C-alpha cells in the first residue's frame, strides 16, 4: 500500500541521517570508505564480506534495509571485520579495535534514543507480509 512505501520511506530518511552523524566523527574515519586492495592486497583473502559506511549509504539508496535490526547487521560486520583482521597487542590494532568498538556501540546508543519501538515493530510486520 502507498502507507507502507511512506513508512519504508521514513525509515531510509531515519537510517541516512544516523550513517551521516557516524560518517563525521574523526575517530571513524577507517570506516567510512572500502579497504584499498594495492595498500592491503591481503586483506580480501581474510575478510570475506568487507563492509563500509560509503556502502551502507549506497544499500540504503537501493532499497536493501526493510528494517532497522538488517541495518545494524551491516554495521556489526563492520565491527567484526575490524576485531578479526588486527587482533594483535600493538598500538595500532588495539586503536583500530576500541575504535571499531566506539563505532558499534554509538549506532546503537543513537538508535536506543531515536527509534520507537512501535516504528521498528511496523517495518518487521510489514516485511513477515511479503
Ligand atoms: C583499550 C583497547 O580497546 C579494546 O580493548 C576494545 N575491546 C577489544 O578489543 C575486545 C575485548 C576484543 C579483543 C580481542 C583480542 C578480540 C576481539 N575483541
Amino acid at each position: 500500500s502507498m502507507q507502507e512505501e511512506d513508512t519504508f520511506r521514513e525509515l531510509r530518511i531515519f537510517l541516512r541521517n544516523v550513517t551521516h552523524r557516524l560518517a563525521i566523527d574523526k575517530r571513524f574515519r577507517v570506516f567510512t570508505k572500502p579497504v584499498d586492495p594495492d595498500e592491503v592486497p591481503d586483506y580480501r583473502t581474510v575478510i570475506k564480506e568487507p563492509m563500509d559506511l560509503s556502502s551502507v549509504i549506497s544499500k540504503i539508496d537501493l532499497h536493501k534495509y526493510l528494517t532497522v535490526k538488517d541495518y545494524l547487521r551491516d554495521i556489526d560486520l563492520i565491527c567484526s571485520n575490524a576485531l578479526e583482521y588486527n587482533p594483535d597487542r600493538d598500538p595500532g590494532d588495539r586503536l583500530i579495535r576500541h575504535r571499531a568498538c566506539a563505532l558499534r556501540d554509538t549506532a546503537y546508543a543513537i538508535i536506543k534514543e531515536e527509534l520507537d519501538e512501535d516504528f521498528e515493530q511496523l517495518c518487521e510486520e510489514i516485511q513477515e507480509s511479503r
